[PDB]
């Protein structure tokens, strides 16, 4: 009521469409925040760093199985992968051994029900685009989580409209009715979460803790010290980091910020904690330069979150069943192809950035083997190698003999940025990776079966004429190898 036609019209077009009115709500209230001309800015003068935390490493005791049979694991499968040219779900990419990202969760899951705790709950985040491949992956491959997976297994991903640059108003392309659309960021979950019931029902159902990561990272599975810690330290909001590194200095980091409670009154001195998540996008031109320095902010969110649901649940029911959260404004056209289609706004939100809104909140240093993305093909290779292995309980994990370095791998993304070309790559086989510091591969190349690198490994063919293929057996030490 009394909202600005654009905005109007953004809720007419909503309800034609049959959208879910907790994401209605959410989005309107974030179509204002820009309306107004909310610049998202967060400057290092409006925040603190954070120096000083709790390591994973260093925790030893574990939670009782009671715990876990209160537990909820959500993975998120909205992604397409498309940065490996890849036109369905991403988590359906061979892994290891006939095994997808899909495969190693469902078989984690498997472990923890029989060993552990059967009441554990298993979720996934689907898009429309990842639904169908998902639950046709099930019902071959895993029946028990097909059975149920409409019923209380697959939560959708909202969509949103994009909006005119020009006029806020909801977009309207009649060559593609379905690019006037866009997922909101992976932070839509609070929202999805919320419109669908299925928080008010597992809270119900007396699951108090969930899980929730990306995927398409193999690093991410259930530690019991992580829950007892939360437990222990009263924690409602566990955000697990590594540490920011030189390669790090575009990812977003942890910082902190204060607000005051209500009244001065008590010792006038102690102030407030809260922490926030900063993406590069928030921070204005003048403060990039300490942004990008690691020393100052060292840590970095690996979006491996523990959430405590009847507290989330709650906390939405004060702002009136939605989340607020940090709208990252998303400038682009209609057509991402077309440069000359209508330019738009596409306003997501990031998971991680719900940390703020919690009273008892914290962040842990994980290592760098619970944050393991496979984005690019390279990183897919070092997988199928026998570098990695897969445990008892179905994690995967670096081999002894690597001495906890994992084998770098340079890929000509030329070539090789494209599965279809990565796998004509590893045609005839695989190599062993696992004695192999580095490994380079420039322009085009094929190996052979079953060879074997060690050290420093350069492959290079100039010519391009064909390609370059290696022998059965070949074994590089040190050295480039051309035709
Ligand atoms: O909105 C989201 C975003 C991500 N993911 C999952 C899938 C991802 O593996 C992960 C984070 O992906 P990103 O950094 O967001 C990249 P991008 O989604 O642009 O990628 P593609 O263009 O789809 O390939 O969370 C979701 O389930 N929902």
């Amino acid at each position: 009521k009394s909202l600005s036609a654009a905005a109007q019209a953004c809720v007419k077009k909503m309800r034609d469409a049959k959208v879910n009115e907790a994401c209605i709500r959410t989005f309107i209230a974030q179509h204002v925040m820009v309306s107004k001309g909310e610049t998202g800015s967060i400057p290092d003068s409006a925040i603190m760093p954070v120096d000083s935390l709790d390591a994973l490493d260093s925790l030893t005791i574990e939670c009782d199985n009671a715990v876990l049979q209160s537990t909820v694991v959500l993975k998120l499968n909205g992604g397409l992968g498309t940065g490996m040219g890849l036109c369905d779900a991403k988590t359906l990419l061979e892994v290891k051994d006939g095994k997808t990202f899909l495969d190693f969760t469902a078989l984690q899951v498997q472990y923890l029900r029989q060993h552990c705790s059967e009441h554990l709950r298993f979720m996934l985040m689907d898009s429309f685009n990842t639904s169908a491949s998902t639950k046709s992956f099930l019902k071959a491959r895993y029946p028990w989580l097909y059975q149920v997976f409409d019923s209380e297994v697959e939560l959708m991903q909202n969509q949103v409209p994009k909006i005119l640059q020009d006029t806020l108003e909801p977009a309207a392309w009649a060559e593609n009715p379905a690019y006037e659309w866009a997922p909101p960021g992976h932070g839509d979950i609070y929202t999805a979460l919320y419109g669908s019931g299925k928080l008010q029902e597992l809270v119900e159902q007396g699951y108090r803790y969930m899980f929730v990561s990306n995927g398409d990272n193999l690093g991410a599975t259930i530690d019991k010290r992580v829950l007892a810690y939360m437990e222990k330290e009263k924690i409602d909001f566990l955000m697990e980091v590594c540490r920011r590194t030189e390669s790090d200095k575009k990812g977003g980091h942890l910082a902190r910020q204060t607000v005051y409670v209500k009244g001065k009154d008590g010792q006038p001195d102690a102030e407030k904690r809260v922490l926030l998540l900063r993406e590069s996008a928030q921070c204005p031109k003048a403060d990039m330069e300490s942004f990008q320095d690691i020393n100052k902010y060292s840590f970095f969110n690996t979006n491996n979150l523990w959430i405590r649901l009847p507290v989330l649940l709650e906390t939405m029911q004060e702002h009136g069943g939605t989340l607020p959260l940090p709208v990252i404004r998303n400038e682009k056209t209609v057509d991402s192809s077309n440069s000359a289609s209508p330019k738009v706004y596409q306003l997501e939100t990031a998971m991680g950035a719900a940390i703020a809104m919690f009273e008892s909140a914290s962040a842990i240093v994980v290592p760098r083997s619970r944050f393991a993305p496979v984005k690019t093909c390279a990183d897919l290779l070092a997988l199928r190698s026998d570098a990695y292995v897969v445990t008892d309980d179905f994690r995967l994990v670096l081999d002894d003999r690597c001495h906890g370095h994992p084998p770098v791998v340079d890929l000509d993304s030329a070539h090789y940025k494209m599965m279809n070309g990565f796998e004509k790559l590893v045609q005839h086989g695989v190599p062993s990776l696992v004695e192999c510091k580095r490994v380079t591969v420039k322009g085009l190349v094929q190996f052979g079966a079953g060879n074997v690198l060690t050290g420093t490994v350069t492959i290079e063919n100039t010519d391009s004429a064909s390609a370059f293929v290696i022998p059965d057996g070949a074994k590089l030490n040190d050295t480039t190898a051309s035709p």
